[PDB]
């Protein structure tokens, strides 16, 4: 075959019912994730090739960066609740990995303030039970699927993208291969 289990993707032994259609996991501490977001624009290029009627979900994970990793998962929950994912993703990545100016929850908060979210509004989101269940969702989805590494993508709770088995000589060729795989898996 051209697409083979164990080559461009692996199959979950233990499939996850009711899972989001396209599910991505990342961490702001994760170096390949930085690349995926800033250099490759993976999420975006996958979306451009997905059939439509397809919804795309992205969650943060706790297992990198100890205490700040958790803060970052709660902040990503705030971002999702406020619909400001596209305004904070880049400065969070660069704050954590490039400039290293994010060292505390208050520094994470600064990024949202600088992106124009209001103090009252951030602190209210931060502390809301709607954000608590969104944190719960992020953790449950990761727990359901065996998650020990990022970046990670799952399709319909049964297939996991396997970028290790795609050519990396060319960054553009890698992305298309990656996205076409998602679409193949999607139509499976």
């Amino acid at each position: 075959a051209q697409y083979e289990d164990g080559k461009q993707y692996t199959t979950l032994e233990k499939p996850v019912a009711g899972a989001p259609q396209v599910l991505e996991f990342f961490s702001f501490f994760c170096p390949h994730c930085y690349q995926f977001e800033e250099v490759l624009h993976i999420s975006d290029n996958v979306k451009k090739k997905l059939p439509e009627g397809v919804k795309m979900t992205k969650y943060h994970v706790n297992f990198m960066g100890g205490d700040l990793g958790k803060d970052l998962t709660q902040a990503w929950a705030v971002a999702m609740a406020l619909g400001v994912e596209d305004k904070v993703t880049v400065p969070l990545f660069e704050g954590v990995q490039k400039t290293q100016t994010i060292r505390s929850a208050s520094d994470i908060r600064d990024v949202f303030i600088n992106a124009g979210i209001k103090g009252e509004e951030y602190d209210a989101a931060w502390n809301s039970f709607v954000v608590k269940s969104l944190v719960a969702q992020q953790e449950k989805a990761a727990a359901d699927v065996q998650l020990r590494g990022v970046p990670a993508m799952f399709v319909n709770g049964k297939y996991q993208l396997n970028p290790q088995g795609m050519d990396t000589s060319n960054m553009d060729v890698f992305v298309q291969q990656y996205a076409d795989t998602v679409k193949y898996l999607s139509e499976k």
